[PDB]
């Protein structure tokens, strides 16, 4: 049974809960606050991913049509097309980011089962959140940061399920920025200006870049072929971060909070069939499987089954 969808408002009321200018320390009740703010976001996007999981497992045709219903709805609401409320800082702008790759991930793996009606609406309301998405880094004192790279999942996943030419090279130029964002070393500097968090962002900068070459794949493309080497320095880094902190404790002068790999750290079950060396990637692999939904799913099975499912 589909369960019936959040209201899909126009307007995002995020509240940001970073405290320090380094955006490490979380304040508990702001990020309390926040995710009771963000919920109908967060659950939207846990359900068409699951929705599209199940959808992906075989012999659920109505899982499929259940994300597509959820998504259409949301089209036709217009919904996150309305008012970025800005309380203290552009959380509700960040919110729409991950919203709309959730959702036009989602879309990439059940438009088989879309109706033409569902393909009109739904691929026009994201076509419009990409326009809204990009135009918002049209402002130069916005900092092209992991927000900037995460903007390129929802652009390249609306690009590939529309056929969109120019929507694809947008795509490609976030893509691209990230992996000139690379230093000689590896590091990411915006990233490593995260302290206790370095490695969590440099982590979280590395799966939109590799989910979006991964999408590239899904016409022939081969992104990984873009300064050669870049990609597999930071992506080294990561994996021998979680192993030993050491490098980032010094680059970032914090030391790291201890993590397990989670989630959006399941761009490495991608990027180890991709890797020269696959072997650097193992223990990161050992930690999954890996899902999250601002990333389509399951990202385990996606690395071994696809990102979309055969129809």
């Amino acid at each position: 049974d589909c369960p019936a969808p959040p209201p899909g408002s126009p307007d995002i009321r995020a509240i940001g809960y970073y405290t320090d200018a380094a955006r490490s320390v979380i304040d508990p009740r702001l990020k309390t606050q926040n995710d009771a703010a963000v919920k109908p976001l967060n659950a939207f996007a846990a359900h068409v991913a699951k929705f599209a999981d199940a959808y992906a497992k075989g012999a659920d045709e109505a899982a499929g049509r259940c994300a597509l219903t959820w998504l259409d709805a949301w089209a036709r609401s217009g919904a996150m097309l309305g008012r970025m409320a800005h309380v203290n800082n552009d959380q509700s702008d960040y919110m729409r980011q991950w919203t709309h790759g959730a959702a036009a991930m989602a879309y990439l793996r059940t438009q088989a089962l879309a109706s033409e009606q569902q393909r009109t609406d739904i691929e026009t309301w994201l076509k419009r959140l990409s326009a809204a998405n990009l135009a918002y880094w049209d402002n130069p004192k916005h900092k092209r940061n992991n927000h900037y790279y995460w903007t390129g999942v929802g652009i390249m996943a609306t690009a590939v399920a529309t056929r969109d030419d120019t929507l694809l090279n947008t795509a490609q130029g976030i893509y691209r920025a990230g992996i000139d964002a690379i230093e000689p070393d590896g590091r990411l500097p915006m990233e490593m200006a995260r302290k206790r968090l370095a490695l969590h962002y440099h982590d979280y900068a590395t799966a939109p870049l590799v989910l979006m070459a991964e999408m590239a794949r899904l016409q022939g493309e081969d992104w990984y072929t873009y300064r050669q080497g870049a990609l597999e320095r930071l992506a080294a880094r990561v994996a021998d971060g979680y192993r030993d902190p050491s490098w980032f404790n010094t680059q970032s002068g914090a030391v790291q909070e201890t993590a397990t790999p989670k989630a959006s750290s399941g761009w490495v079950e991608f990027y180890r069939l991709r890797s020269p060396d696959p072997m650097r990637f193992d223990a990161m692999h050992a930690a999954g499987p890996f899902q999250d939904p601002r990333m389509g799913g399951n990202l385990t099975l996606m690395a071994q089954e696809g990102i979309v499912p055969l129809p």
